[PDB]
């Protein structure tokens, strides 16, 4: 079996994912993050966010809605140019992809006609041209929109970004390898507004920058590379692109893009200025001069790079058993800062003396952390069940305990275990979480 | 003028919010967020899954997508009696194949995993499932500012529990719900609770109402916190086909849970603590933020920018920044630049003098009272985490 196979058996049999609405027919198009998901993609999040807003004076972050007015896409091109060529064929009438000869549903074509690929829908009790808004294929555009203001309250300067995650949607023809190529995903993009002078040297600054983002947060760097879009594939707003591209284990090509890193020129800011009335350009007073600025965009996947991280953080080693074996083991390697789970509070057994330790000492870390209590089956089991979910501490909980008061630490990866009275525990394990 | 004419002007200015699509013509069904609302609205968010998944046992998180199955809908009830339901079409050919709904609520995602999540998480009743996410209702008409637009954020909670303890459990979640508001830092006098009479999915609703200060009737819901029988399970498992009652091998017994739902706005929690914190002392504008809800953790501000003070000042916001979203003002006079703070309800600012250079310490301006205190250096990012209660 191919390591994706085996990395999405891992995340459906452990609810990182279940298919949404499976119970009435799921497809690989649409999926829901379950209890060990949901941490992790926001874990993924809080981070971009603390490397890109939080910690940097340069960028500022904004949130702006889905469904924006209809005009601004058809400023940014969207409406005239996101379209793709679509071939019906002619004896399923099942219509396909072009780009993307023989038959994929049953074998055996129209001419290419093109589909948009923003999804429609419609505001008000009219279902016309008045109400038809498009479900955002992209959160750049809420973000130049909104640029002036921004510079304005934030009282910013270029070279400054605008940050922002949240939902876009592509009516996506075929559904991709798990959850790679979905209809609805989440996205993090940061507009980097600078002179344009500096635009190509700022442009390397990011496309380094980001790159060393994966590799600080676990990603084997051997697994990460650079792609340069030729002029084809360049998208309408953009001069320059180069793709982070990751190892994903594709059948074939295994690589996959997973951040786009684009010089978008002074496209953006020109179109919405001409469009909308307003001047959106930039006044440099220390100089008495005004230009539009020119826009570096770091765009990357909140799913992609979870199923970036998912995958490369799997791992199977040869662990000793308490058999005195050796058995294959599943790990999840991740980055503390990632990991769904941060610590597990298992008692050495069900004894009824353990269970008061052992659960007082779960809730003084729920205070922190999102925390784990199972006292089910054996204990070497449960740090196998653990270890297969990347939690990266267990606390054990044994009879010794009830007298020394202390528990017994042990380290994901090494499975190293080291003894620490109760009332240090927290401070441990916070040390080795590395949360802020 | 009303209070909330004057919160909305203090949020445009400052930029905790922008009509989307301003340039364009900008409507009160749609408002994005400026860097200081994104921050807010997060840290609102935050807090709440913090109460609810985090910290408790029995309740674990899922995210679930804003378009499912049509089917759901259908099951749901939201088709036959609900049109506010906003439509799109998925796939090649645009016709009633296609046809899908943008879900008007997050409970249909939970309540379709019920059984999943049982499996995966090894869960037994009582116990909850949550959820943050975006819904959409093709409102008719905009609220006052973001109270009611088209696209919103809700924070939703269904808890599972065997039948016969529905209406105890139902009571806690009304109490707890209502003292996190209240552990935040709004005025217990600001809410009440209403209680849905039987002609208003439900068997019996509580909305928590706080006093926005509406012209007219000044009270508005806040969330509601519904007892909803064994409706959604029952109706998912007849129209799905899959069995989403529950066993209890305990007892050799099956039952279908009834659900406790407390269901918040995020947009309208921002709204109510924004609304709450604002206040006028001597005269002086200030937003009394909880420290955990502040978009602005700390500000640093260097006496004057100067070669001396400058790169200490920088160096020390930097510092900060490891942790918490921090503000670094270095324009005009000082007093200017507290006041500027206390706007948009910064805890706390740190000034960098002259006495800094000689004995390495700043001074810490506590945002309410105006005390100042004297910290050394290598101490101010302990002592403000003390009392930020969280990063
Ligand atoms: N259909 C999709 N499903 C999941 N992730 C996507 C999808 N489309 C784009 N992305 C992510 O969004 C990033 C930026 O997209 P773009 O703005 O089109 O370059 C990509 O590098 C991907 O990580
Ligand atoms: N259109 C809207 N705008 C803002 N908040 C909303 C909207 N609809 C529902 N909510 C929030 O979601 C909570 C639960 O709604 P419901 O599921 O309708 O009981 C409410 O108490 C509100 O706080
Ligand atoms: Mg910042
Ligand atoms: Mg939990
Ligand atoms: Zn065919």
């Amino acid at each position: 079996a191919s390591i994706i196979d085996t990395v999405a058996n891992l995340a459906k049999r452990r609810g990182f994912v279940y298919q949404s609405g499976e119970i009435y027919g799921g497809t690989r198009s649409a999926w829901d993050y379950g209890p060990l998901g949901v941490e992790l993609k926001e874990n993924i999040k809080r981070q971009w966010w603390k490397s890109m807003v939080t910690a940097r004076e340069d960028v500022v972050g904004i949130d702006t809605s889905i469904i924006l007015p209809r005009e601004v896409w058809v400023a940014s091109g969207h409406v005239d140019v996101f379209h793709d060529p679509l071939v019906e064929c002619l004896n399923c009438h099942r219509r396909h992809r072009q780009d993307h000869v023989v038959c994929p549903d049953c074998g055996t074509w129209t001419e290419p006609r093109e589909f948009n690929m923003m999804l429609k829908t419609y505001l008000g009790p009219i279902e016309s041209d008045e109400g038809l808004h498009y479900l955002r294929p992209e959160t750049a555009q809420g973000i130049f929109t909104n640029f002036a203001n921004v510079v304005t309250t934030a009282r910013k300067k270029p070279p400054f970004g605008i940050a922002q995650t949240g939902k876009s949607f592509r009516n996506e023809i075929t559904p991709g390898n798990f959850i790679f190529r979905t209809r609805e995903f989440e996205q993090m993009e940061m507009e980097f507004f600078v002179e344009p002078s500096t635009a190509k040297e700022w442009h390397q600054y990011w496309i380094d920058t980001r790159l060393q983002w994966y590799v600080d947060l676990g990603i084997d760097r051997d697994n990460l590379r650079l792609y340069e879009h030729p002029p084809e594939k360049l998208s309408h707003y953009a001069e320059r692109t180069v793709d982070i591209e990751y190892k994903y284990g594709f059948a074939g090509d295994p690589w996959g893009e997973l951040e786009g890193i684009a010089n978008r020129t002074d496209f953006d800011l020109s179109t919405h200025s001409k469009h909308s009335g307003v001047d959106l350009s930039y006044y440099d007073q220390a100089t008495d001069t005004r230009y539009v600025p020119y826009v570096i965009e770091p765009a990357a996947g909140l799913t992609r790079s979870l199923m970036a991280f998912l995958i490369d953080a799997y791992s199977e080693d040869e662990a000793p058993n308490a058999k005195g074996g050796v058995d294959k083991r599943t790990v999840l390697r991740f980055d503390p800062r990632l990991a769904p789970v941060k610590v597990a509070v298992l008692p050495l057994s069900r004894h009824a003396d353990l269970s008061p330790k052992a659960r007082d000492l779960a809730a003084e870390l729920r205070q922190h952390w999102n925390v784990e209590f199972d006292d089910a089956g054996a204990i070497g089991r449960r740090y196998r069940r653990q270890d297969e979910v990347g939690t990266p501490y267990c606390v054990t909980v044994d009879f010794d305990s009830l007298e020394d008061n202390a528990v017994t630490v042990r380290e994901r990866d090494s499975m190293a275990q080291e003894r620490i009275s109760i009332d240090q525990v927290t401070d441990y394990l916070a040390v080795r979480l590395k949360g802020c």
